[PDB]
DNA sequence: CGGACTGACGGG
DNA sequence: CCCGTTAGTCCG
């Protein structure tokens, strides 16, 4: 922490380490990170009291902040992170881009790519609609299951602005995965299209290849609209 | 497989 | 209050 506020925010956050919850809470991230035991509330909290002590930074910090959070150890100091970008929101734009990709692939895990690419990169494809496929190809030709986790979720929130074509494209290129992050993805995202025009998803699972994983999720909810046949 | 439950977080 | 969801564990 060399900046004074992320500084202060290591400082005011390890005061109110739990080591009890801390344990429980490294365990359901399978053990990929330290965690000071501070959960949202509290962490929001604390978060919130360093911000009415120093003020939030000028916005010429902003990046070096996310950074330097990034750098901690301790899982709260990504999730904090997080919420200082959405205090950033009016800020960040398209050439936030490849910031954004740099988040995903490092200290990767569900929670901060989930955190990061339906709302960031959602927003920022939604009014930039032509640089898709200047990072869509990419990402899913890339050794990475984050990247490719953000190309399946990136549109998850669209609903009637969804580019079904794009989607099903997308599903396509990774129907094959063994990785459970990626067919879970695939699930995800199909369920909740699902909300906006199940009809469409309903014909794409009955009518694709798709892991049984992803097939499932997919149809968790339509399969009451539609019923299921006697095998 | 995949269903049932555990659970913290989001938000109607 | 309601119910949605990332995950997670447990079991036939």
């Amino acid at each position: 922490p060399m900046h004074p506020f992320v500084k202060a925010l290591q400082e005011h956050f390890t005061a109110h380490q739990n080591p009890e919850k801390a344990e429980p809470m490294a365990r359901y991230m399978k053990n990929h990170f330290l965690f000071l035991g501070i959960q949202t509330p509290e962490r929001r909290q604390l978060l919130k009291d360093i911000i009415q002590i120093h003020t939030l930074p000028d916005q010429k910090d902003f990046q070096i902040i996310i950074r330097e959070l990034w750098d901690l150890p301790e899982r709260e100091f990504q999730a904090a992170a997080l919420d200082i970008m959405q205090k950033y929101k009016k800020h960040i734009n398209e050439t936030h881009i490849p910031f954004l990709e740099e988040l995903i692939v490092t200290k990767s895990w569900w929670d901060s790519v989930d955190s990061i690419v339906p709302t960031f990169l959602g927003d920022i494809f939604l009014k930039h609609p032509e640089l898709i496929s200047a990072y869509i190809p990419k990402w899913i030709a890339s050794d990475n299951i984050w990247l490719q986790r953000a190309a399946i979720l990136f549109q998850l929130k669209y609903k009637q602005k969804m580019d079904e074509e794009l989607l099903f494209w997308i599903i396509g290129q990774l129907h094959s995965s063994k990785e459970f992050f990626i067919q879970k993805a695939i699930g995800w995202v199909l369920r909740e299209y699902a909300k906006t025009n199940p009809d469409v998803v309903w014909e794409y699972v009955q009518n694709n290849e798709l892991a049984p994983l992803s097939k499932r999720e997919a149809i968790k909810h339509i399969k009451q609209n539609y019923g299921i046949n006697n095998e």
